[PDB]
């Protein structure tokens, strides 16, 4: 099966539009069956969105304690479904943004497994 | 000199649309045939930016050994074009074979594109 950290990759990394979100939740495979109504990538070097895992721990939303906080901010897109969205034509709104990114991390090498928040 | 990146647009992109002639007129007209009967030559039919992207997806190992490859999540629509056993240059002959499949492609620079086409999956 896709590992955790490669789903984080191909979910939420976009090292690197009003039709972005179009565009990259399709090409990602977020589209397929169903639209993802809520996502975020971000346009932050892979080795860059790794580092986080050495960073400021803090509690998960689930309760866990593998979380981690960017120190800076990073450059990040939020997709959010429109209103008038219906799956297979999957319609979102791109938002450019600059925050702090929390996420969960875990094995080895140790490193995004999951997507948190921005703050 | 042709950049690698427009290279890899002459020999691998064909968004514009595959006849049992397709390989033979394409392998002429992109100049894969000029001095040698290219052997094997793939063309993608997707979006110039759609294929592009893929420089931001699944990381892969190159053929070659090289890090810098990267498999598209989606399939694509392509078109293989392999010499036939009859094929003497320059009259260069080919299959035409179309396919639905993830493709690898090579990427390098500033911006980050496309420069060599791997392999389908
Ligand atoms: C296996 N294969 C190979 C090729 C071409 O052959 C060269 C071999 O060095 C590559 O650089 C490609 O230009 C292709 O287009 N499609 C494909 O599936």
């Amino acid at each position: 099966k896709e590992t955790a950290a490669a789903k984080f990759e191909r979910q939420h990394m976009d090292s690197s539009s009003s039709n972005y979100c179009n565009q990259m939740m399709k090409s990602r495979n977020l589209t397929k069956d169903r639209c993802k109504p809520v996502n975020t990538f971000v346009h932050e070097s892979l080795a860059d969105v790794q580092a986080v895992c050495s960073q400021k721990n803090v509690a998960c939303k689930n309760g866990q304690t593998n979380c981690y906080q960017s120190y800076s901010t990073m450059s990040i897109t939020d997709c959010r479904e429109t209103g008038s969205s219906k799956y297979p034509n999957c319609a979102y709104k791109t938002t450019q943004a600059n925050k702090h990114i929390i996420v969960a991390c875990e094995g080895n090498p140790y490193v995004p497994v999951h997507f948190d928040a921005s703050v």
